[PDB]
C-alpha cells in the first residue's frame, strides 16, 4: 500500500537534485 522503505533507499536519501 505504501512504499517509503524505498524512500529509505531513495528520494530523501538518493536524489538527482
Amino acid at each position: 500500500e505504501m512504499r517509503l522503505s524505498a524512500f529509505f533507499r531513495q528520494f530523501i536519501l538518493q536524489r538527482k537534485k
